DNA sequence: GTCTGCGCCGATGAGTGC
DNA sequence: GCACTCATCGGCGCAGAC
């Protein structure tokens, strides 16, 4: 209901719109009071704090190693499980990462 | 040159709750 | 209806192994 008079892209509230307005604008209201660099989503803010705080949160269930994100945690133990969550569209195939699904899809299209 | 592992982002989605 | 928090996931970059 709320549409981008710039980009076409579609929003749900007057806040998400906003947001989104930053896309343009550059606007980046959240500054980091340590570093002083600024952000457009709050969230992103505290996200990067925590590579101030030294503390090392997030902990691998299986080998122990800790990460400052919690989503740098949950990559890391793919590797663990054996999630390949990066489907070939051409074949059985499998991968744990994008970009060598990546390459791989390219040798499909070559031959 | 590719694969790997990982550190740090943007910008949107899901869930929650008013 | 609405905003807020935190998740999501591709992008980017880089070093080491081969
Ligand atoms: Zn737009
Ligand atoms: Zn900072
Ligand atoms: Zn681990
Ligand atoms: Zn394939």
């Amino acid at each position: 209901p709320y549409a981008c008079e710039l980009c076409a892209k579609q929003f749900q509230s007057p806040s998400t719109l906003k947001m989104h307005m930053r896309c343009h604008t550059g606007e980046k209201p959240y500054q980091c009071k340590t570093c002083g660099r600024c952000f457009s989503v709050q969230g992103n803010l505290q996200r990067h704090e925590r590579i101030h705080l030294g503390l090392k949160e997030f902990v691998c269930q299986y080998c122990n190693k800790a990460f400052t994100l919690n989503e740098t945690l949950k990559i890391h133990e793919r590797i663990h499980t054996g999630e390949k969550r990066y489907h070939c569209q051409f074949c059985f195939q499998r991968f744990l990462y994008l970009s060598t699904k990546r390459n791989h899809e390219q040798r499909h299209i070559r031959e």
